[PDB]
């Protein structure tokens, strides 16, 4: 239904949009794996096979996975994101994502992303063992300072479309650089009727 947002009241929306990520956040399990090359590509720059190979490749798969679950300027964001933090076969760490951006924010994409083995790997992986906190954005988060600009894209004050979610890197570990605490955004699609997960991150 149209009004579906406006029906609702503020608890209702952020338990709805909450509920949401859950469901995909654990519509998979831990670990499972999304980009797999075999053993014989880690040799040489032979095969290859390069990275706008293996970031396509690794998006389509995920398009794959996922579907309507998340917005499309979530794979978009998340294909901006490479460019310069590019996707490759390291002689010594094998297959990997190389953090190479000056621009922190171009790694923030990254987040929900691993590698099996810290030397010569040669798969790509999923986690969903990280703690997660709804956000209080309109009233806490926004006029928070450190982060509280972060998200300049939304009204907030007049948009209901949108919802923040916190998560908490403290007492976890990854094999690539690490964040700590950042923020994603949900936004309640209107021709689906359903909320999705953009690919709207920050919060260094």
């Amino acid at each position: 239904s149209s009004d579906h947002l406006l029906k609702l009241s503020a608890k209702e929306r952020a338990d709805e949009a909450t509920e949401a990520f859950e469901s995909w956040y654990k519509s998979f399990s831990n670990g499972d794996v999304i980009l797999e090359i075999n053993k014989e590509l880690l040799k040489e720059g032979s095969g290859g096979t390069s990275p706008i190979e293996l970031q396509t490749k690794l998006i389509d798969n995920l398009k794959a996975k996922f579907g309507d679950k998340v917005s499309d300027d979530f794979y978009t964001s998340l294909q901006a994101s490479f460019n310069f933090n590019p996707v490759i076969v390291d002689g010594t760490k094998g297959l990997t994502i190389s953090k190479q951006n000056d621009d922190e924010s171009q790694w923030f994409s990254t987040w929900f992303l691993d590698t099996e083995k810290k030397e010569k790997n040669t798969k790509i992986i999923v986690r969903n063992d990280f703690p997660f906190e709804w956000v209080d954005w309109r009233n806490k988060g926004q006029h928070d300072e450190k982060v509280g600009k972060i998200f300049k894209n939304v009204d907030w004050d007049n948009d209901l479309s949108y919802e923040v979610i916190g998560i908490d890197f403290t007492e976890a570990t990854k094999n690539i650089e690490t964040n700590q605490i950042l923020f994603v955004q949900m936004h309640y699609n209107e021709k689906i009727g359903k909320w999705q997960v953009t690919g709207n991150v920050g919060g260094v």
